[PDB]
């Protein structure tokens, strides 16, 4: 358990190096989100590892495949018992679902089930490409709203789409947010829009004593 | 690491050790294995190497959507791996899917084949609707395919019902994986016949007594 809304990415490509740095900060302070570069290099192996460290981990994989398997691949983080897991809302609802309901049997030890919507990167370009007539903006709400239908815990969501998804969605929709830096909202501003879980990359990561860093983003954040 | 079938056996157990039984059944030269999101969950590359290294192809099956540069790093480390095949989302955009090919480039012809998802087989009009995609399974998935093709990846994951007509449009360097192939829902036979590239099989071989006949077999009846 922490109060801090503060995930960290940790987008290493060697092991030590990253408990190195995590090392060099607290689990009261803030979580870790291990996504694809460190697990294609690394699996389940490394997570247990920032696990036994007892950190909470955002395995952030966003499954997205056939309900079966996408179901089977959630059950597997529970089991390796990460913290929060995503999958991605184009997958569609019976994905969603059978992703959603694999959690069922973890009970009050399931992990938090997020949903990707539309990508931070894709623009409007992208999605023509795929022949998809709605803005980002638009789609990903769909998307956001498809998630809730589904009963997923949240969405990952643009700081530029934050305040209209809380405003939409309420409050027990968490709303993952990345691309914060104290000094693209800042810690602060993310506070007030309402996001719950505020992914920061680098500006902790290439601090030099980055627990200084942690410390004044939520010191920061107390008010 | 080759093989001549055109056989791709599915991993999907929940315990490893029972994974490599079946594994010490049969042999690198009768198929391929691929590894899907449920195995590599629970045992990670660690295990893609306990295969490869009993000589055994992968086709490494995660189908990466994620932002470009990080499919990007995926997909390179897919490849670090030393897996044969690995894929990709087509609706990650042709962006993502060009990181992915660059990405490879380093590696020469030492490369995997990347492969791009289309339209995933299990996804019915009705799926789309909520997406609000307004052309069927089928439309979309070929619109995928030449994006995937314009991108230039080695070809598509696509189901035995677009096999044909893809081989038609995209030609035959344009590899054609497909599942839902069953001996006696295309047939080995059948799905050669389509011009599918390779056939991935699941529990017709791992939930068969004596597999490696049945693999055996599958390879004798495209002895054709």
């Amino acid at each position: 358990v922490t109060n801090s809304p503060v995930v960290v990415a940790l987008d290493y490509h060697n092991r030590d190096d990253a408990l190195a740095f995590v090392d060099k900060i607290d689990p009261r302070d803030c979580r870790l989100k291990v996504g694809k570069e460190m697990f294609t290099l690394f699996g389940p192996q490394f997570v247990r590892e920032l696990q036994q460290r007892g950190f909470d981990i955002f395995l952030d994989l966003k499954f997205h495949d056939i309900p079966n398997t996408a179901a089977h691949a959630v059950a597997a983080a529970a089991d390796l018992g990460v913290w929060m897991v995503n999958v991605h809302a184009s997958g569609g609802a019976r994905m969603m679902t059978a992703a959603r309901e694999a959690l069922v049997p973890f009970g009050k030890d399931a992990p938090l089930l997020i949903a990707v919507t539309v990508l931070t990167s894709m623009e409007a370009s992208d999605l023509v490409d795929l022949g998809m007539t709605l803005s980002p903006a638009d789609y990903a709400e769909r998307l956001a709203a498809l998630t809730q239908k589904c009963g997923l815990d949240g969405v990952v969501c643009s700081a530029q789409e934050a305040v209209r998804f809380k405003q939409v969605f309420g409050q027990e929709f968490k709303l993952v947010t990345p691309g914060i830096r104290p000094q693209i909202m800042t810690p602060e501003q993310a506070l007030s829009a309402g996001v719950d879980y505020m992914v920061i990359g680098r500006p902790v990561t290439q601090s030099v004593d980055p627990a200084q860093t942690l410390k004044a983003i939520n010191a920061s954040l107390q008010r």
